[PDB]
């Protein structure tokens, strides 16, 4: 079955959240789209990007290198649609701002706007973790920006509980 999301808690009409590893969810669910928390050169060296790349056994990286060769880098707030390989039908590579490297938090709304071109997505919390944005603020931006159906996988129970407590739904 496609998009077989299970165990999510519905926060709003179109945003759901689960304490889970996004790669494990991609393998179980088989979604139409998995979102990658990418950088502008599509180099998947660690974190969510490294984990998704490793589960495709480097097929994501080879295809990403070919995208960059022909099209050039993305911009912060921008995206591209590539194959999802064995994890999903497509991978939506989205570049949120890295506030730990000085990029502007205003581009986080632009980053989430890319999700609106896909009816259903499995995604991570953009710009959270090593990108340095306040994860609770990133969830508020997601809720206010995304209008399609988004299932967020957040792999830290401590953070998940703080997000659910802040949201109160
Ligand atoms: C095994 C493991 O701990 N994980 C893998 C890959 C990373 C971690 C993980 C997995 N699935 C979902 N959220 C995860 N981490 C969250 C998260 C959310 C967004 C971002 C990152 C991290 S990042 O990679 O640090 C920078 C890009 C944006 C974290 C906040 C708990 C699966």
């Amino acid at each position: 079955e496609v998009n077989s999301f299970s165990g999510y808690l519905k926060l709003t009409d179109n945003v759901y959240i689960k304490n889970a590893d996004i790669v494990e969810e991609a393998k179980k669910v088989k979604p139409t789209v998995v979102v990658n928390a990418a950088n502008v050169y599509l180099k998947h060296g660690g974190g969510v990007a490294g984990a998704l790349n490793k589960a495709t056994n480097n097929a994501m990286q080879v295809e990403s290198d070919d995208y960059i060769a022909t099209n050039g880098p993305l911009k912060v707030g921008g995206s591209c649609v590539l194959s999802g390989h064995n994890l999903a039908k497509h991978c939506l590579h989205v570049v949120g701002p890295n506030v730990n490297k000085g990029e502007d938090i205003q581009l986080l709304k632009s980053a989430y706007e890319n999700f609106n071109q896909h009816e259903v997505l499995l995604a991570p919390l953009l710009s959270a973790g090593i990108f340095g944005a306040d994860p609770i603020h990133s969830l508020r931006v997601c809720v206010d920006t995304v209008r399609t159906n988004v299932y967020l996988a957040v792999f830290d129970k401590n953070l998940y509980d703080k997000l659910v407590s802040s949201f109160l739904e």
